[PDB]
């Protein structure tokens, strides 16, 4: 009957998606946010293969001040785009998806965090594809999410292309 979205893109290939990804689309309620959003910095994210046989994600924030490395590790938990981002031996734990993606461009994953006894978390990852920000994927990405019981409450994008060069 009526679903989907939540699902994942069955036949994903990252080989087409694989490279530099600029963001500009996540969906996350929380509370303190405001206070490390006030000085958003462009989400660069690295796809790319990682040991064993997982992916090795690269980020990397780009703002008028500087550049930020993190490092974020996506191993396969057995469907083409569903991992997990687990840590500990028994409790306190996240998980996450990929959603669909426009052929080429603006990838969107579903994150369902539930650390501890289950907080029961509900975040959003969209990639940007464009100059500036595309509204293709801030319709569909907060349309899947609003649509499905949220709002403007729990939406947050991530600035464009910063530091045109690098030192």
């Amino acid at each position: 009957g009526s679903q989907g979205h939540d699902t994942v893109q069955p036949n994903f290939q990252q080989d087409k998606f694989l490279g530099r990804w600029y963001s500009a689309g996540l969906a996350s309620n929380s509370s303190w946010f405001r206070e490390k959003k006030a000085v958003l910095y462009m989400c660069k994210t690295v796809v790319a293969p990682s040991t064993e046989g997982g992916l090795n994600l690269t980020s990397t924030f780009l703002r008028k001040n500087q550049a930020e490395t993190k490092i974020m590790v996506l191993q396969p938990a057995g469907a083409p785009g569903h991992y997990t981002y687990s840590s500990p031996h028994s409790g306190s734990i996240h998980s996450v998806s990929v959603v669909e993606a426009n052929y080429d461009e603006y990838a969107l994953l579903f994150s369902r965090g539930t650390k501890g006894p289950g907080q029961d978390f509900r975040m959003a990852t969209l990639y940007s594809r464009t100059q500036t920000l595309k509204d293709e994927l801030k319709e569909k990405f907060t349309t899947f999410s609003k649509a499905q019981g949220l709002t403007e409450e729990d939406i947050v994008f991530l600035p464009q292309p910063d530091k045109a060069i690098q030192e």
